[PDB]
């Protein structure tokens, strides 16, 4: 039952601070323009030990399968090429993404009815609001 919180399809309905966010990341402006006008469907699955997240945009569509706990490589939306590993700590998903010697962590919790994403990278936090499709 892991994760059965956060398993369901999910679409964005707002965001705050998240070109800033993308800038701190090192998101080139054309990118970071188109990428922050997506309001993408995010489907949340598990089956056994292997959780799947899509993102779904008509900016880029986006999957990742990982275990908890255990590195995976991703190439994430803006073409990074990242090292990941997601754990679920207290509740929460925490999913850190190492690459050149940076580092960013977003989360995932649920709150109320919603699936709030927070987003920092050195100082700069963005949250993305997300509620059931
Ligand atoms: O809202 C989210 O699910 C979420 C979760 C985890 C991480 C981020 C940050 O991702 C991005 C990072 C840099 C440049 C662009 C993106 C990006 C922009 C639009 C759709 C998908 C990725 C968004």
């Amino acid at each position: 039952h892991m994760c059965d919180a956060f398993v369901g399809t999910w679409k964005l309905v707002s965001s705050e601070n998240f070109d800033d966010y993308m800038k701190e990341v090192g998101v080139g402006f054309a990118t970071r323009k188109v990428a922050g006008m997506a309001k993408p469907n995010m489907i949340i699955s598990v089956n056994g030990d292997v959780i799947t997240i899509k993102s779904e945009s008509t900016f880029k569509n986006t999957e990742i399968s990982f275990i908890l706990g255990q590195e995976f490589d991703e190439v994430t939306a803006d073409d990074r090429k990242v090292k990941s590993t997601i754990t679920l700590d207290g509740g929460v998903l925490v999913h850190v993404q190492k690459w050149d010697g940076k580092s960013t962590t977003i989360k995932r919790k649920r709150e109320d009815d919603k699936l709030v994403v927070e987003c920092v990278m050195k100082g700069v936090t963005s949250t993305r609001v997300y509620e059931r499709a």
